């Protein structure tokens, strides 16, 4: 439930929430670098937008309460196990 959104529409989506949906989309744990790639290209914007948001993504992702850091920075959802 994250692809049907438009560019500006995705822009105003909460960054950790985008990632949450990204994980239910993939159903696979995804490394930190790769999940950002997935997000940025899903949006009709440059990655650099989400670059400001990369820094803040460290902050926001580490204060979330549903995420899971699996192996080295492979994120996902603990709601699978």
């Amino acid at each position: 439930g994250i692809k049907q959104y438009s560019q500006e529409e995705l822009k105003e989506m909460a960054l950790v929430e985008i990632a949450h949906e990204l994980f239910e989309e993939h159903k696979k744990p995804v490394p930190f670098q790769e999940l950002l790639n997935e997000i940025a290209s899903l949006l009709g914007v440059k990655k650099e937008e989400l670059g400001d948001r990369i820094a803040q993504f460290y902050t926001d992702l580490n204060i979330d309460g549903r995420f899971l850091a699996l192996s080295d920075q492979t994120w996902g959802l603990r709601s699978w196990y």
